[PDB]
């Protein structure tokens, strides 16, 4: 082992590299359809996909933020579509923490930047959980809050579907143009909740609108740059500025598509890149991993599964970025910003802000409800 | 009064924890589950038989807050469904921010130990059920995901069938009791510690749970069929097989299911109802479940939250001991929620296998064969 490799080791045990984007839960939904029961063997080694618990254990991975991502809705009724999304939810949801519970010496529930680094002193995996697209609220914000509950800690604002809330950067036409009115609406509760917002899958104005919205730090779970590689789903250098504004952070992705114009000529050495340019122009402290692992099927040179994190800890070293910097890029960075969304959501709290709620359709008419104030008043009189 | 100063000290003593009240309803009827501002009326409702003064007043001890939400309407079956879920989570969300923005007077609970420190610290030990297997929309995994947010007692079924159970109002029976799919949600009711609620099944559908059940079941509002004929009411046999179930009974404020004439229904009915039940499977199997807010009008000396005491009081006037009416009042059905707890600890410290939904294959054999491809390449690196 090379000085740089026992360096990357060192690191590892220091502070947790936790990644922003990983899913596992739906290749689990693919190829087991969440029935783990007598599976434990095929877990620790799969036969498909990027990840799995030995291989895990391999890269020294410090946490993980779990996708529980479900597909954009299908359906020709609308309305059976993203109320099935939102039943899909709850089902990924559901594997992830029983994946969670029955492996309890690799996987331990995180849900803060406290739970985080007590997990990480047990030698775990912290273990939080994100949803990929508020089509999978079934536009309840209701449903928002009670998967908040259920340890939900980021909301990326679209996949590759449009949605009442805000444009996805891969479908043409633009809806809103951005954020809708309801979106605007939408990222003041988040803010209250203390729900994370993750931009990536975004548009590039739906960036820049919540980017001077939030009244916390965002992230980007899984994108990378565009001025190294034009695409619709990396992040402009005019977002790259409103994000440090925003004091946020971009978890750079290891999709081959997101760093070269060839998918086949992509490497480790291109997400070094685009790590050093954001770090570079925003800093060190607003740049993150994300790797996007089983959202691809092959990942790029030297970053094939997730027993490749310690090639991308040493490689950042031999690049002249410095042990501090690197472990912000490795975990420190999310921590603060997952710390500071907690601290904006107690403070709006704390202050009695109130909060959004669904628009109800009403259950009793007029004589319903006089029936009900006569009552009321019958007792009033004993 | 001795008796009444008797029944104010029990209630100091033991918390008073009723198995049933709708008033999550009516601020979903009332408010649309809006109370910003609406402190003033929460604490003093302009409707129903709850709100957080007269919640208060009457010294109740702990209470199971309905999460109810209305059998499905639609002719869309799998719209109607999937609505049910999408409501029953609205039900949670008030239910969750109602406790947070009263927290002098509510404290979430979810076990017999928080019930005991909410009660300790003054507060109404606030409890959740759902009234209706119609609100899972089918899904294991929602019902599991329900219990993580606080849902500690499952009515198998309301006015409606489902796929796992038969209501007793409806005719005909769909499944004759309980389904195939509904003898084995009971397994996994046990395993995930998960109490089951009795009310609103069938008198078949009962029979069959209370043979099936490892653990023991509440009726979280119902009353007695041998004193008043309905089919909400449980017959001996039920009560029978309920005292081998080691379940408790929770006697129902309903005037419909107490007298043939409804305006008849009166306090002194519901004491019977008690007392017979007490008298002939035991003062251990036998608790207080309102319904308060799933009626329009209450029986005379019970037409709020506010009586309790009343009902306390009337019970040892009818000679019903101390400790009985103690486990009457809340012991009971603590000792069900805490046997349904080490039921499920213990299954799950065998790691028995939990039930699964049936999901539509997502990959078809090109992709998967792709995904090994991919795989095997990697282990030759
Ligand atoms: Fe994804
Ligand atoms: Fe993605
Ligand atoms: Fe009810
Ligand atoms: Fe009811």
């Amino acid at each position: 082992p090379s000085p740089i490799e026992e360096q990357a080791t060192r690191l590892l045990k220091e502070v947790p590299l936790i990644d922003g984007h990983n899913d596992f839960p739906y290749m689990i939904r693919g190829w087991f359809r969440n029935d783990i029961n007598g599976q434990d063997a095929h877990l620790y080694d799969m036969p498909i996909g990027q990840t799995d618990l030995q291989r895990l254990q391999k890269g020294l991975l410090g946490g993980q933020f779990w996708s529980a991502f479900v597909p954009c809705p299908k359906n020709p009724d609308k309305e059976v579509g993203s109320l099935e999304a939102l039943r899909q939810t709850l089902q990924q949801l559901d594997v992830i923490h029983r994946l969670i519970e029955r492996h309890p010496t690799i996987l331990q529930f995180a849900d803060s930047a406290a739970s985080i680094w007590s997990s990480f002193r047990a030698g775990r995996v912290a273990s939080l959980i994100g949803i990929e697209g508020l089509h999978q609220i079934a536009d309840s914000v209701s449903a928002l809050r009670m998967l908040h509950r259920l340890g939900v800690r980021y909301v990326t604002l679209t996949h590759n579907c449009h949605n009442a809330f805000a444009d996805a950067a891969t479908v043409s036409p633009e809806l809103h143009g951005g954020l809708s009115r309801k979106g605007e609406r939408l990222i003041r509760e988040l803010n209250r909740m203390g729900m994370m917002i993750d931009l990536s899958h975004t548009s590039h104005e739906a960036q820049t609108q919540a980017l001077r919205l939030s009244r916390a730090p965002v992230i980007y779970s899984h994108s990378s740059i565009y001025s190294l590689r034009a695409h619709a789903r990396n992040v402009t250098d005019e977002n790259l500025h409103l994000l440090h504004r925003n004091r946020g952070v971009v978890m750079i992705c290891f999709l081959r598509e997101l760093l070269a114009s060839e998918a086949d000529q992509a490497t480790l050495a291109h997400v070094i890149d685009h790590i050093i340019y954001a770090g570079t122009r925003i800093g060190y402290e607003h740049v993150g991993i994300g790797s996007d692992f089983d959202g691809m099927l092959r990942g790029p040179d030297g970053l094939h599964d997730v027993s490749c994190y310690p090639a991308l800890v040493a490689g950042l070293l031999e690049r002249g970025v410095s042990e501090e910097d690197v472990k912000r890029v490795m975990g420190l960075n999310v921590i603060r910003v997952l710390e500071e969304v907690e601290r904006v959501a107690a403070e709006l709290q704390g202050a009695g802000e109130e909060c959004l709620c669904d628009e109800l359709d009403e259950v009793w008419n007029e004589d319903i409800k006089e029936q009900l104030t006569r009552e009321r008043e019958r007792v009033r009189k004993l």
